[PDB]
């Protein structure tokens, strides 16, 4: 028990609650449960559209206009950057794993490359809401009819997202068992173009041991639950192969040019 029991458990969300603090506690505490009860610095509104635009974006200033960075760019970019920042997070927390590191730098990043999605989605519709989706930032969240709110496409990257949470919420239980799932996802373990899935899948092993653990420990109910529970990458591989979808479909066929390097480079492998 004990040896990874609660050593691994504590790890996990120890690495992680350093990583990306944002949980279902605080997805869903903010949301509600917290933020003065109130909301999460709610943006949509003109007063966080500012002190966000402003803030969140500032030092903007440059012979842009007539027909550059729209409503999407700057939404695209944000409803987007929480997925360019996990990536960094997660590795913070996923070189957490005792195996991770102990793969290969590239294997590492592959698996994340392809995992890190099945990470960020997988909490993520968690710290999403019924018409928006936490977002770090001051503490807030992106709003549908805000991120929608503009280019067809861009306009629509969101959600998908907190809608599969709407779903998905239904097979989260606390961010304890999701810290790790996180980790169940990020040994590739099911990801094209690995390099140690012998490794991999192996860290994965355990991470996973950890989630059923302390989950059918913290609700001890039912058999396989969490093999059941996992399965449901379909919605979370999903979205993935979604928020592609709109960026494959553009990063191919944009609406009419409208992006950087910074970006080509992130969607391009290694």
């Amino acid at each position: 028990e004990s040896a990874d029991l609660r050593a691994l458990a504590k790890h996990l969300y120890d690495s992680y609650i350093k990583s990306f603090p944002l949980t279902k506690a605080k997805a869903r505490a903010i949301l509600t449960g917290k933020t003065t009860d109130k909301s999460p610095f709610v943006i949509y509104d003109m007063n966080s559209l500012m002190m966000g635009e402003d803030k969140i974006k500032f030092k903007h200033i440059t012979p842009l206009q007539e027909q550059s960075k729209e409503v999407a760019i700057r939404i695209f970019q944000g409803c987007q950057f929480r997925s360019v920042e996990a990536v960094q997070e997660i590795t913070e927390y996923a070189k957490s794993i005792p195996g991770f590191v102990n793969l290969d730098l590239n294997d590492q990043v592959t698996l994340l490359k392809y995992g890190v999605h099945e990470i960020i989605y997988t909490m993520l519709a968690s710290l999403m809401n019924k018409d928006g989706v936490l977002i770090s930032e001051g503490q807030g969240f992106m709003t549908r009819e805000f991120l929608k709110s503009l280019r067809k496409p861009f306009g629509d990257f969101m959600e998908p997202k907190f809608e599969f949470a709407v779903k998905f919420n239904a097979l989260e239980l606390d961010d304890s068992d999701l810290a790790i799932f996180i980790a169940v996802i990020i040994l590739s373990g099911d990801r094209p173009g690995l390099l140690n899935v012998k490794p991999i899948e192996d860290i994965q092993d355990n991470l996973l041991q950890a989630l059923e653990l302390q989950l059918k420990l913290n609700h001890p109910e039912s058999s396989q639950l969490f093999a059941k529970l996992l399965q449901k990458m379909t919605d979370l591989r999903q979205i993935v192969t979604e928020h592609v979808q709109l960026l494959q479909v553009i990063k191919k066929t944009e609406t009419d040019m409208s992006l950087h390097p910074l970006l080509q480079e992130i969607y391009k492998d290694l």
